[PDB]
């Protein structure tokens, strides 16, 4: 068995295992070793001795600085990648192997970039020297022609370093150059002259407009802007990506894009370009542009009636996504978005955080191929008759959940002023398949007329509201509806001054997924039971099943009997102390996954599993269960996954593992188990027992011998499996015993 | 006194009592045995207690068994509180001397003559929450209240009655009949009730809302059927509650014989048409409070509010509640009939979702004092049964705010930044609330120029930026400033964080900087003010501030010369540096360093504070106390040290401080109190301590008997930890 690193080209994961030093137990066959988030303090030549097969070594966040001897990695010949991040290193380690192709030195205290450390390494492709001298500083010392010898360099990152000037003598092979928040106020023609192969140029954060940033922001004196020369990007012909975010730009010189025929992505967010959006000459110079970001460009204290979009926006023929966040405007008219209508590839429109009070929705159907319409964090009212390896100015995450957007045209009206669904709310709207009405504080009594204008909605998100759906015809106008998220609608079910009805689910012929999480359901009249012929997944978490199954007339006994096709059921956080035998028998036999975790269950009747021949997964985590059954094979024969973590199980019954043949994954971690008998000890692949108070004496010897015989049964995080008694054996692992 | 605390009223509430204690003194006039595990009540329970006038037995247990004539021996008994006892019927053998009897939250399904008709001296009778959603109808005997000739108040609310009870006494002044399921009201119901000042008919055929009690509306959403001559002889009526009655029209004939009506409740009805055109408004000349809240039409969001011209006839009107009408815009012409009313001081426009208001209309009013526009959509301009269930009795604005003058409430609106015309054409406002607006304005000092006489300003739950030295300085008269829950700015890593504007104020007395997470105050590094007396610096990061490697935030509170109160709670403080504690204001009288992680406290530094009277150090990790506290402090009266790790009290601690009156040592790790450690003390708390009840505890027990004046609260909670046989019982209960 591999200890402490988990073996899986073979990769040995040794991340976060409380290691004070480099382990010698690591096999010679190992090609990739990850020693991240450990308490290692010293790195010597003996640490990686006799390990020629290693190509990648990760030593990030060591400790929680790190001391590296001269030529400690020099013995390694096949070493290509070396990750040395957040180690608090005062300088670049001397004696690095020349065979390296990737080197990262982020979040360190390296204040000097000398030729004695990086110039010797000519085989380097990617070099990362970020967050070194950043608010400590005064200026990052760069040697003259220190990157000139690096002829194979494709990527160079010098971002978040007090540089003040662009480093001279850069290699012509450079494809990606990052210079974000480098305090470089002036950009000249000689800076990017001999860089013909550049596809990306990041000049963001220089003279910035301060916002919600995790890094210290210092704006330029007297509200100064970035001084970029007219011929600065004269020979940048292969450029596809240009990041000019937080540069305090007031005007865009169209001469910058004269030699850019391939530009695909342009970032101009967090600038003062309201005037340039209204009248911009640069827009006619971008014919192959796919992504344009003009977010948070607003004038301070200015709340205009309409958005001023330039007519030249029609020249953006290849445009796919347009991000117009933080412009801050009152109303959006049909004439305002007229130049964008003639674009065939435009599928994404981002109008988030604009505080728009009114939108003439007739304009959206007058578009060629709209797929995503994001109008979240606006003021639409009812219509009546940290990691350094991430983009800090662009949200890389999707605007709409992929599961929603997969159905078709997605409309996001979440975090708006729709306090009730008006009769003209969805009038003159396109054929919407995905609709989000989250956190709108909506208290509408759903009758089944509200969604008649858009009846092809297959995925509907109604989370964080106060909706009423007592009507049998509620949401039924949406016949094609497959996914319904009614999470955090607590207000209705919590109040005793109503009725609580769930008959609307019956009318749906295609509803597959339903989420009723954190609604606080305790009473149901007149329909005590819920039924659906098409439903496969039901999330009934964060409710009150304890009161429901405590009924003195047994009226909610067959509450899940009507769900014939149900395969997945989540009954977690329901405050369940005990489940009645008859109430558990009435559960769907078609079930494959069942989650009864984070409850207060003291007892579980395993005999009732005989009526479920399709059940593969059973979750019973974070409960108050005391014991397990000795004849599990006689009841279940289809169960593959069984989760019983954070329970009060002290003893495993005789012949438990040598009974259920179908079982592959078993969780018994963070319990009250002391010893595992020979009688209790197949197709098992994974077994968790970490955080258990194990008695490491002679009685534990029977279980240790089983671990050696059954190697295939992988036990994760072996270091966390700590002995409780005796005192001398306390702290050490169960496999570490002699 | 054990277990009840004598004050003559003996407080015996929440003490885990399984039975009635016999240790209660004969001199006791009022006994409160509420919230206890008492199950049986007999004639021996209150034996030899003739001096008792009031007996409270509410929530017992947490049902209760009462024998026949258990209270009959008591002659002076006037008030008897028997609530939430799960009693199946009225106890037989009640004393005739009773003037007040309450039987709320019980299971009494029958009101017989054998229980209440004998009691003729009764003034107030409460029979609420008895047969409420269980029993199909509450059984009332014919003329059961007829014998009660001295009855002034009668409550039959929250009981399935269906009809008004017949044969009611003429002496009745207040009659409550809320949620009684009474669909029909006839002339014979309130015929012989000439002395009625209040009539509550609310909750009959109701419009269901956010209610804790089960709401069942009438068949097909039907309205209450009140006869034209139902209130024909109700001449003395001042209060009329007709809330949640599903009313569509108001018959003006109801107010024909009502010249004294002062308060009218018509909330949670369907009276939009009545507000637009109502004949009833001309019949109310002495009306002071009118409530027309949540009268909106379902699915209707009108452009403007339709106010009747007849609203000008309400001459005596003081407060008007127009909540939940649901309208888009408020114009000057819409509030024209109200502008001529001289007594109108309160206008409640809360939860109306108003997008735009012509703020010009408010200066046209005669005497406006409160303008509540909370929970609206204004954007930048460029449970207990003894409470009112349909009216919020609590004030709209905090009294401390409203005391300064004209109060304007714009909390929970869409003001995401303060616009240049935000307060244009506004009256002389002294109290302003801009809470939970998500306001992210970079305050320069021009924002509040239109209303510069604001003395109390509430900016809580926002995202505001105040790094400018001239921020909020346009408000020269400002006395109270609440900047609580404005964490976002100070929380984000690396910006500016300045507080130079405080020194500018010539009369600022109270400042609240709670839950802001201030950790890097650059530069100015310190807080200065020559006028400030109170500062709440709770929920911040003083741990990082006093951990500075250059000691730049050492004199952070040196500038506050007149500061008397300081709250440094929940600041994650592990240790306070000696120099940082020396730089604290000497003028301080109250200091709160509670709910932190303080392991040590230097008591020697208290010598530089000769005015300090209160010192709070609750919920900390402090291990020990000082033995020479008299040598450092001589003005300290109150000292709070609850929920700490103090295991031993030093020798001669209590016999040192002469100014100390209140000392808190509850929920600590103290085992025994020595004779050496054991004056002007009045109160001493030691409850929830692991006391070793053996022979070593004998020295402290003798001190308790000698010093009777030193009152020890909640003696039952002072439980012995060791040994096992003595575990559970109190320290004073030992033999
Ligand atoms: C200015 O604007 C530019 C764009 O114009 C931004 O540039 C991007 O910056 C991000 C962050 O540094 C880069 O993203 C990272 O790329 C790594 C390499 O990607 C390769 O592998 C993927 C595999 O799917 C390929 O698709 C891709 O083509 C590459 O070959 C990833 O490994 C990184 O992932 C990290 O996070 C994930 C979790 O999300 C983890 O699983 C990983 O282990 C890892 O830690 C990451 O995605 C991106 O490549 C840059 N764009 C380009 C085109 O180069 C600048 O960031 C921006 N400046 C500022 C300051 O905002
Ligand atoms: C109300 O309840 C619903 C239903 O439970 C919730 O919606 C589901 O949310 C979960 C996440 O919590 C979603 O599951 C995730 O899907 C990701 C994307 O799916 C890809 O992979 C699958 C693989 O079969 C492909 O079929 C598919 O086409 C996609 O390409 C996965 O990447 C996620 O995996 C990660 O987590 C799992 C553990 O859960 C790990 O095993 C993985 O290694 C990985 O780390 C994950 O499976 C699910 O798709 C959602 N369903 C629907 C219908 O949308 C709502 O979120 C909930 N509402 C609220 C408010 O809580
Ligand atoms: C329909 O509308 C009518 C009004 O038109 C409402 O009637 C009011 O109902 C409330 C609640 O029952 C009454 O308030 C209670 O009054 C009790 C008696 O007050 C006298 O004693 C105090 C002593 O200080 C005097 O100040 C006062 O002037 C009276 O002489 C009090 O005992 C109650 O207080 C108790 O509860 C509160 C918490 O709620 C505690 O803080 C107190 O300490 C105390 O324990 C309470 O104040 C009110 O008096 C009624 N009005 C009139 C004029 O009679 C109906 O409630 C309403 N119906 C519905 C269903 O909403
Ligand atoms: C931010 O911080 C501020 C300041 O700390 C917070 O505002 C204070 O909030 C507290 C409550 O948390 C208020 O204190 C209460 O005041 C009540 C009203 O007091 C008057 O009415 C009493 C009626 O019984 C009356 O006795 C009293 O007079 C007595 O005052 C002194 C009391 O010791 C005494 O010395 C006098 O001689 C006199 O007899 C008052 O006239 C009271 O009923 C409560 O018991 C309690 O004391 C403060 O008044 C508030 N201060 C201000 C300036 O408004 C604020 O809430 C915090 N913000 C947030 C969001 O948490
Ligand atoms: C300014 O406006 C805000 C918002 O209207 C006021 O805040 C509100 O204040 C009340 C009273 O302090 C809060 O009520 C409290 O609720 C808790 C929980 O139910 C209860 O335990 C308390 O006894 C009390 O009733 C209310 O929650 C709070 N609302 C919000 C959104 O914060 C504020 O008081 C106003 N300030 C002034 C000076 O008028
Ligand atoms: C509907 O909109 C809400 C709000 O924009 C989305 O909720 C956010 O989801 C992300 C990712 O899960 C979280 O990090 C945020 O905290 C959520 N915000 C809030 C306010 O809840 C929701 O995911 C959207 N749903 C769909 C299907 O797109
Ligand atoms: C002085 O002028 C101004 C000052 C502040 C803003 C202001 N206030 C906000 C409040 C909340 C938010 C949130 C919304 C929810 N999501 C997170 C951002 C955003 C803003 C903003 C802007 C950034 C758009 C605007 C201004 O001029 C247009
Ligand atoms: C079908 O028609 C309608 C259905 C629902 C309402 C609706 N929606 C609300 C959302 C939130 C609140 C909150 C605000 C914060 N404070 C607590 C009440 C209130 C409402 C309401 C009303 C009660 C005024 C309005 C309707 O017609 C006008
Ligand atoms: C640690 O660094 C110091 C630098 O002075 C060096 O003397 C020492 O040998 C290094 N290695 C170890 C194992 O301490
Ligand atoms: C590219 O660089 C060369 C040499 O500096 C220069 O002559 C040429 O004008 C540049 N190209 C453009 C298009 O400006
Ligand atoms: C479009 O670009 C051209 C560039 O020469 C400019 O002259 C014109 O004014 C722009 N159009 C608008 C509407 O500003
Ligand atoms: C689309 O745009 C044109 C103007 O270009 C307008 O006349 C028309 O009404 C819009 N809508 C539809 C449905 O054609
Ligand atoms: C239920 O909806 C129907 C139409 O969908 C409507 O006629 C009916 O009034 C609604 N029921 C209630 C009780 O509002
Ligand atoms: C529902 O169950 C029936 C059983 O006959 C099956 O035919 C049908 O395909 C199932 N539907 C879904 C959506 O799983
Ligand atoms: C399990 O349930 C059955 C009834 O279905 C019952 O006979 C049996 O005793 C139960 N077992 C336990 C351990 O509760
Ligand atoms: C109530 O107390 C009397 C005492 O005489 C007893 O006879 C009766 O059974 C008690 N009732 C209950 C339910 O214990
Ligand atoms: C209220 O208005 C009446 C008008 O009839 C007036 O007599 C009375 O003095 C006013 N009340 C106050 C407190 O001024
Ligand atoms: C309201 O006051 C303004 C002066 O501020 C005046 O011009 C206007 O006529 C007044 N309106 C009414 C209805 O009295
Ligand atoms: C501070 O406020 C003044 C006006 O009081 C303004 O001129 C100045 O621009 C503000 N400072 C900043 C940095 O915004
Ligand atoms: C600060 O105080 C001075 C003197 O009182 C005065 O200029 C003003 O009140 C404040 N300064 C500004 C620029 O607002
Ligand atoms: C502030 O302190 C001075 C000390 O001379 C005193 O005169 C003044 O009255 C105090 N002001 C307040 C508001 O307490
Ligand atoms: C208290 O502070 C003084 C300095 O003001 C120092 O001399 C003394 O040792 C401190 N006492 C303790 C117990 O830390």
């Amino acid at each position: 068995r591999s200890y402490p690193c988990d073996e899986k080209s073979v990769i040995a994961e040794c991340s976060n295992r409380r290691l004070q030093e480099v382990p010698q137990t690591v096999g010679k066959y190992v090609t990739e070793l990850d020693l991240s988030d450990n308490f290692i303090t010293h790195i010597t030549n003996e640490s990686f001795q006799g390990l020629q097969n290693l190509t990648k070594i990760n030593l990030n966040h060591n400790p929680n600085g790190l001391n590296i001897t001269d030529g400690a990695f020099l013995n390694l010949k096949n070493l290509r990648e070396l990750l040395l991040e957040d180690n608090q290193l005062p300088q670049i380690p001397s004696g690095l192997p020349e065979s390296l192709t990737e080197l990262s030195l982020i979040q360190n205290n390296i204040y000097n970039i000398t030729k004695e450390g990086i110039s010797r390494l000519i085989n380097l492709k990617n070099l990362y020297l970020a967050w070194n001298c950043y608010f400590n500083c005064e200026k990052t010392n760069i040697e003259d022609g220190v990157f000139e010898t690096l002829t194979n360099l494709e990527l160079l990152s010098l971002s978040f370093n007090s540089l003040s000037h662009v480093p001279p003598k850069l290699p012509s092979s450079l494809r990606k150059l990052f210079l974000s928040n480098t305090q470089i106020k002036y950009i000249s023609e000689e800076d990017f002259k001999g860089l013909i192969n550049l596809t990306l140029l990041d000049l963001s954060g220089n003279c910035p407009r301060c916002f919600n940033a995790p890094f210290p922001c210092v704006p330029c004196d007297g509200g100064a802007s970035i001084n970029i020369d007219r011929f600065a990007f004269q020979n940048l012909t292969q450029l596809r990506y240009l990041n000019l975010s937080s540069t305090s730009l007031r005007k865009i010189n169209a001469a910058w894009f004269k030699n850019m025929p391939h530009l695909k992505v342009l970032d101009l967010e967090f600038n003062y370009l309201v005037g340039e959006i209204a009248s911009g000459a640069f827009l006619t110079m971008l014919p192959r542009l796919e992504i344009l970001d003009l977010s948070f460009n607003y004038i301070k204290g200015s709340y205009p009636q309409h958005i001023n979009i330039s007519r030249n926006f029609s020249k953006l023929l290849s445009l796919r996504a347009l991000h117009l966040r933080g412009y801050v405007f009152q109303e959006l008219r049909e004439d305002d978005f007229q130049p964008l209508m003639q674009l065939p590839n435009l599928s994404t429109i981002n109008l988030g955080i604009n505080f728009i009070k009114q939108i003439d929705f007739k304009l959206f159907q007058n578009f060629s191929n709209l797929e995503i319409i994001y109008l979240s964090e606006n003021r639409i009212s009812p219509l009546v008759k940290f990691d350094p390896h991430s983009n800090f100015y662009h949200f890389t995450r999707p605007l709409i959940k992929p599961q929603c957007a997969a159905y078709g045209k997605a409309l996001d009206l979440s975090l708006n002023s729709i306090f009730f669904i008006g009769p003209n709310q969805f009038e003159n709207l396109p054929d919407i398949a995905c609709l989000n009405l989250s956190a709108n504080s909506n208290a509408q009594v759903l009758s089944g007329t509200e969604f008649s204008a858009i009846p092809h909605v297959k995925y509907l998100d109604l989370t964080n509201n106060r909706l009423d759906f007592d009507n049998a015809s509620a949401l039924t106008e949406l016949s094609d509806l497959e996914v319904l998220d009614l999470s955090y609608n607590s207000h209705y079910f919590r109040i005793a001054g109503v009725t609580h009805h769930l008959e609307f689910i019956q009318n749906f012929t295609n509803l597959k997924v339903l989420n009723l999480s954190h609604n606080n359901i305790y009473t149901l009249t007149d329909k005590y039971n819920l039924e659906s012929k098409s439903l496969v997944e039901l999330v009934f978490s964060g409710n009150r099943l304890d009161i429901l199954w405590n009924d003195d007339d047994n009226r909610y006994i067959s509450i899940f009997k009507g769900l014939k096709n149900l395969t997945r059921l989540d009954l977690s956080l329901n405050r369940l102390k005990h489940i009645p035998n008859e109430a558990f028998l009435n559960l769907p036999a078609s079930l494959t996954e069942l989650h009864i975790n984070d409850n207060m269950l003291k007892f579980f009747n395993w005999t009732l599993l005989q009526q479920f021949p399709r059940l593969e997964l059973l979750d019973l985590r974070g409960n108050k269960l005391l014991f397990l059954t000795d004849s599990l094979s006689d009841f279940t024969s289809s169960l593959r996954t069984l989760l019983l973590s954070h329970n009060r199980i002290s003893h495993l019954p005789s012949g438990f593992l040598s009974e259920v043949s179908s079982l592959k994954h078993l969780d018994l971690s963070s319990n009250l188990l002391k010893t595992i008998n020979k009688s209790a000890l197949t197709k098992l692949s994974m077994l968790e027992l970490h955080g258990n108070p194990f008695e490491c004496t002679c009685d534990i010897g029977d279980f240790r011998r089983w671990m050696d015989e059954h190697l295939n049964v992988k036990i994760p995080r072996l270091v966390d499996v700590i002995c409780a008694s005796p005192g001398d054996q306390r702290g050490k692992s169960i496999v570490s015993l002699e």
